């Protein structure tokens, strides 16, 4: 069937979402996410003005030739607006694909690998103390992994945070430390470094917690570079995590290959949806490499729904983030994921079980909100 | 010098430019070109919408700080929407604090290491015969090197169809041809255009070694590095790359290992001149030349930007000349000047280059799409 009509919609419901819809001329619709936190408005204007229209009268089921068409075409490859663009192209066509098969989607990719998707939930404290209540409440919600933050003691448009590498290398291995005395050992503990380090601080940084066996050590350096991991890996045998400011094959290939990392963050709506991400995931298999999806509250539920589909069939599973959305958000996106004992549980409905509530998505217009920055105690633009 | 306005300005003369003007409490103004072709309004909402509003009330002398602030800040880093935005920023900060120095911008960059710069033309036909045509023309016109295409017998994006064994055969004739007629003292370029893989790029390399081109450029696409490889291994015909590059992320490894002779990538989608000396930096160790991509598609301030960066760079190698149109050149008024198959740096404060307003307003945006290229099959090819 050949697409009749293809448009965004920005909406506002606790955060911005945009999100694009395919309609087919048999009326059947499909949607995926194109939200980018803090470039929001990037992405719908390359789709509305430079997508859409070529979209128009293309045969639906073609997946694959129009994500070749899209990546190839733009002549310009890669990057984050791009690719969530061409993510959201393609999320949608697959939506489509399996509701014209009858199926959901994780039936289409090839049916269950496993019964349930096991998540873990953000735990964030001031004090070691105030995050260790978080987990408390997290473990009663049945969550079996949990990532944990903490202040760290003498520390519309960007905010700006000021940080000290030292102190917080220091203060770190403290609070998981906190964490195994009170909760003991089988549950799964996670922690996001978000970039503040230099290769040999994270190399320190991971040696020193390698007697509270973390689930993932994540995204420790900036890592354009991808040399960046290699000291890392050979000083530490704690679990390296990256990839959730990825959004291309090849800033993670070597990553991959050279057995830098053990687990991959690049979501579905960033890394240009199921087309790319089944590519993405078969290479990180072959080198014992598993899937960690990113999955905060700035990917909407169509990118979570699509995420559990995948997170069912794909063989190298790790963990599925989770970071709840708003009752709000919840109901302009309508959906059948379950969340039940600290898991997920695809849904059942075909596509990926994902719709849009237009009307509601009106009441909630665009409002500009911006990702922090960070700076050194001198004033230097660090990585946030 | 807190910047108290800023914003873009969307204008077709003959085709789509967008540019984005800086404008401090004292008055003094800066302009950048942000044209990223056949996607511009991404860029235009980036700036628009994200970029823009954070600018107001920074001091426009911090050029490095907003470089990073934007880069870093974005937290998605690199791609070509978003190093073009930082490009079109960095550009016209450099405009102001040449003009805050009262000097031109290859003054403030180290100085003259040249007294004109090079540039090549294009020259196409459907025959080779057509093609030799052209390229009688433009050495007329002074040019001392000259980029041949030729035709291979046998709104929204238009559809090309591609044969990569019948191009192989062909295209060394173009070059015999060349050389027949011209001689050997022009220089000589071929862009292949990304369309072939690695060892047909290898095969076409060697075949053309005889005619001793100026550069072959894009051989195939490069987001995997490794791809230049086996081509370097099998030809001695120097190699050009880069010009849908927008990171020294995405050449880093193509220069250190050596497997190119000329860096292509523009200010305008290279993140402008801050990132640009860089990745100029790091391929002068490796004796690797710039070749800055200079096509329509870039405007007026891109090109009198890239005049004085050419101006300035020890490891200069050639620079890409498609003439603007008049309307073009007439919006986007400028100091440089192209004579004799070379152009000179204007002498004026700042890049040289201005946009004018009233004179842009006439010209409404057009949407306007690159073509894809299909092989005979069907087949999705590069274009
Ligand atoms: O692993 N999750 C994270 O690092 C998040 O909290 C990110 O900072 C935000 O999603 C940025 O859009
Ligand atoms: O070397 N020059 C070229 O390859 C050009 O003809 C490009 O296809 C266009 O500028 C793309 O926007
Ligand atoms: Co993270
Ligand atoms: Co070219």
């Amino acid at each position: 069937l050949k697409i009749r009509d293809a448009y965004t919609i920005v909406t506002c419901p606790g955060r911005n979402f945009v999100t694009l819809k395919i309609v087919t001329e048999s009326g059947t619709h499909g949607i995926g996410d194109a939200t980018l936190n803090g470039r929001e408005m990037a992405v719908a204007a390359y789709l509305d003005e430079h997508v859409v229209p070529a979209l128009i009268g293309r045969d639906a089921g073609r997946i694959e030739d129009t994500w070749q068409y899209l990546y190839r075409g733009a002549y310009w490859r890669r990057g984050p607006v791009t690719m969530t663009a061409i993510a959201a192209v393609d999320m949608a066509l697959w939506d489509i694909k399996a509701k014209a098969a009858g199926m959901p989607l994780y039936q289409l990719l090839g049916g269950k690998s496993r019964e349930r998707v096991m998540t873990y939930a953000h735990c964030t404290g001031q004090t070691i103390e105030d995050c260790l209540g978080e987990v408390a409440r997290h473990v009663e919600l049945g969550y079996r992994a949990v990532r944990v933050q903490s202040g760290v003691p003498g520390i519309s448009l960007p905010a700006e945070h000021v940080w000290s590498t030292e102190k917080y290398l220091n203060h770190a291995p403290k609070l998981f430390a906190a964490v195994r005395e009170r909760f003991g050992d089988d549950l799964h503990v996670l922690h996001d470094v978000h970039h503040r380090l230099t290769p040999i601080e994270a190399a320190r940084l991971g040696k020193a917690v390698e007697p509270y066996h973390l689930f993932w050590l994540e995204d420790c350096v900036p890592a354009e570079n991808q040399e960046s991991l290699r000291l890392i890996r050979e000083h530490t045998t704690t679990p390296l995590a990256i990839g959730e400011v990825f959004n291309s094959i090849h800033d993670c290939r070597e990553l991959i290959q050279n057995q830098w990392i053990d687990y991959i963050r690049m979501p579905l709506t960033h890394g240009g949806g199921i087309t790319a991400m089944r590519r993405v995931a078969d290479l990180a298999s072959l080198y014992h490499v598993r899937t960690g999806f990113h999955g905060p509250t700035d990917l909407s539920p169509v990118c979570l729904g699509a995420a559990i589909h995948f997170d069912t069939w794909v063989p190298n599973f790790g963990i599925q983030e989770h970071m709840p959305h708003t009752d709000e958000t919840d109901a302009v996106f309508p959906h059948d994921y379950r969340f039940e004992d600290g898991h997920f549980l695809a849904g059942e409905s075909p596509g990926h079980g994902v719709d849009i509530d237009e009307e509601l998505a009106a009441k909630y217009p665009y409002e500009r909100a911006s990702l922090p920055v960070n700076r050194l105690e001198d004033g230097t633009l660090w990585h946030w």
